[PDB]
């Protein structure tokens, strides 16, 4: 469970982020394609992208990284309070996506990268320290939701 003040942490530089939802998302789905290559099999959508410039030059992963990003942020500002959101998201990521856990870790870490490149000032420490705890929150509760339909592995 965040405290408050971790909540703040989190919420004070997601904030930032809303500012560039669309740039961020790029940033993250590269990093997360490139330090984790499995990822990007995952997307039939995006498997024919060999290279980063390729990557960086197709719209449809930026409208992806819009869309993946405004999800999080709906559970972020639930504070834990994200049941209703997280549902649907396990359920589709688990039976027809076919995402394991592990992904959602690699994914959390790219997050983690990108807010720390774009937002210094916002996300020493502490906030680095916060963040990782929603994010492990989000996976620990996506697991549940896994486990309980036969997919956490
Ligand atoms: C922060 C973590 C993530 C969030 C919030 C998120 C969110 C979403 C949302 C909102 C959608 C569209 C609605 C739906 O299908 O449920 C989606 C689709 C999808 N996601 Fe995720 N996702 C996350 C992580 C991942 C990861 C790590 C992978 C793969 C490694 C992945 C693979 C997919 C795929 C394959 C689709 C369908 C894309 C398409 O062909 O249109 N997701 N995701």
């Amino acid at each position: 469970v965040l405290s408050e003040g971790e909540w703040q942490l989190v919420l004070h530089v997601w904030a930032k982020v809303e500012a560039d939802v669309a740039g961020h998302g790029q940033d993250i789905l590269i990093r997360l394609f490139k330090s984790h290559p499995e990822t990007l099999e995952k997307f039939d959508r995006f498997k024919h992208l060999k290279t980063e410039a390729e990557m960086k030059a197709s719209e449809d992963l930026k409208k992806h990284g819009v869309t993946v990003l405004t999800a999080l942020g709906a559970i972020l500002k639930k504070k834990g309070h994200h049941e209703a959101e997280l549902k649907p998201l396990a359920q589709s990521h688990a039976t027809k996506h076919k995402i394991p856990i592990k992904y959602l870790e690699f994914i959390s870490e790219a997050i983690i990268h990108v807010l720390h490149s774009r937002h210094p000032g916002d996300f020493g420490a502490d906030a680095q320290g916060a963040m990782n705890k929603a994010l492990e929150l989000f996976r620990k509760d996506i697991a549940a939701k896994y486990k309980e339909l036969g997919y956490q592995g």
